[PDB]
């Protein structure tokens, strides 16, 4: 006080000069000053100490072996895994913009025909549609495409395990003039888990727990970084707020209402009225 | 980038200016601004944020219901406990220091007499010794000292449930000259545990997990703010690199080689050569 408490503090940093590994010792070397100026900064009761301790224990015990990293959602809903995936993702060009993975991913999905509907399930029809590009406009011709989303439920297959295997789920390709056609149903917004201390926290900032309704892709192809990134739906009520800060301007797409029959629906003819979203997707050389 | 990043981190932020509690509000905003400018500062990859995520887990796994808390050592090895001890007991005057309690302190121990012996078990006798005196340096009278240490097995009883009931634990009074007097076996220094994650970090780290040894004393009296402290041996090999940086400079106290039948041993009279510590606790009035 104040030499006191910077003295403590300063020895809980020098500590660390010791590490054989420099990069250990800048990390954990940034991460005390972080969490001591924090401290600090808000003058931390010994009560609320607890809390903090309470609450880091709680999530780390709701981490099953299995199907829920409580920790994992706490670094979505403050945004840290947002930031770190854009510090690695850093693109200077007129890329894609590239998102989280999340925790949905599933291999061995099916190989899906151009224009091959992956909806098994109810919803609204929808075909999402457009071109992988490079950065100089060209076609990517043969690009993989893995996509997936959540049913009409809020859930995806099998995080579901009720739901068809491969539904709404597929890899599909894009072709010599670099097109790509999925039919699927419109994504819909799904709240994240909140039976655990992620919910309480979001309680306790008045803070709902919902996605915007979203279309993941990972995108690959020969010569090119890959891209991993999630479409929005344009008009969702959520866009603006989503729980774990998923949403970037760019990664909107509007899926707008086409006749049947329409003649820009990517050389498909469309039997009934639908509903359409576009998108050109860009990619990084390697 | 650096717009996009620095848009994440806002959206992270202000996410929390909804709390209806703005204690809350004000700690998770400085906590999420800490935390991406920790992750911003480091450039923090993928892979360390999964390591980071991995570490968390295991922690708060690591906690049981009962005599292990993962979570509370991380918060002691990385200073933050002292810091918040610090920060919560700020004095400005000649008051004694304070500290953390520690995990160890046990209820209803016996109330013993001046001069009481403690050490039930084996090591090298000593007297502790002084008095409990107010700012002004009158004596506090009827003040309760509550004190523990390890055994020389570096085991608390019965932490060590193996050890007699009571052992090194006493609660002691200051008489009508505010003096009080304790005998017992010089504490000696032993380790924290390092079976868990913590001890993962400290080996990263290149860090030692020894505490220096010392006494730990809770001082209560009417009239007077409670004191939670600790007095560490003058000599002891790890005074200045505590692994949860408790020791500060005027809580060491020497253990002196004195003669037998010594005078000034506070009235009483050893019978043999023996260790012997002194030390004036200051209180401060309510
Ligand atoms: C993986 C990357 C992430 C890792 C980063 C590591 C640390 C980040 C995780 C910390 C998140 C902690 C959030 C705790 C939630 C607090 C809470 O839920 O209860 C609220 C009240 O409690 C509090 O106000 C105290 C909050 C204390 C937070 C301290 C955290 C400090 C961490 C350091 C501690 C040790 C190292 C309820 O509000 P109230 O009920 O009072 O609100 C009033 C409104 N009502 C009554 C209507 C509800
Ligand atoms: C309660 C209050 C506290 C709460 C605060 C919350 C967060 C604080 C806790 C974080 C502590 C993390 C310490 C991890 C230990 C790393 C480790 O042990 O392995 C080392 C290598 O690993 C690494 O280098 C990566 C370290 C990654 C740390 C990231 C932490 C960021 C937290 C945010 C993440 C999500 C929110 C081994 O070194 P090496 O083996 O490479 O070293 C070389 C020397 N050898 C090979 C000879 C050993
Ligand atoms: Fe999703
Ligand atoms: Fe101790």
């Amino acid at each position: 006080y104040k030499a006191v408490e910077a003295l403590i503090s300063d020895q809980a940093v020098d500590s660390f000069e010791t590490s054989p590994n420099p990069r250990f010792k800048q990390i954990m070397q940034s991460l005390v000053r972080h969490l001591h100026d924090f401290v600090s900064e808000v003058e931390l009761t010994e009560q609320e100490w607890f809390e903090g301790i309470r609450f880091l224990t709680a999530t780390g015990q709701k981490c099953d072996g299995k199907v829920r990293q409580e920790f994992i959602l706490l670094s979505d809903t403050l945004g840290v895994s947002m930031l770190v995936d854009a510090i690695n993702h850093r693109q200077s060009t007129n890329a894609t913009e590239t998102t989280v993975f999340g925790p949905f991913f599933i291999e061995g999905m099916p190989d899906r025909g151009y224009g091959e509907n992956m909806a098994l399930t109810d919803g609204v029809p929808a075909l999402v549609y457009g071109r992988v590009l490079d950065v100089q406009g060209r076609p990517v011709v043969g690009a993989v495409l893995d996509v997936w989303q959540t049913a009409d439920n809020g859930m995806y297959s099998g995080q579901d395990p009720d739901q068809p295997f491969g539904n709404l789920r597929g890899r599909y390709r894009s072709d010599n003039d670099g097109c790509f056609a999925i039919q699927t149903t419109v994504p819909v917004c799904y709240p994240i888990p909140t039976d655990g201390p992620v919910g309480e926290m979001l309680d306790a900032a008045n803070r709902h727990a919902w996605r915007p309704a979203h279309l993941h892709f990972m995108i690959q192809a020969p010569g090119y970084r890959k891209l991993v990134t999630h479409l929005f739906n344009s008009d969702d009520p959520y866009l603006d707020s989503d729980a774990v800060f998923g949403v970037k301007g760019s990664l909107q797409v509007k899926y707008e209402d086409r006749p049947a029959h329409d003649e820009d629906a990517g050389g498909l003819d469309m039997p009934y009225p639908y509903k359409s979203a576009y998108y050109e997707f860009v990619m990084e050389a390697e």
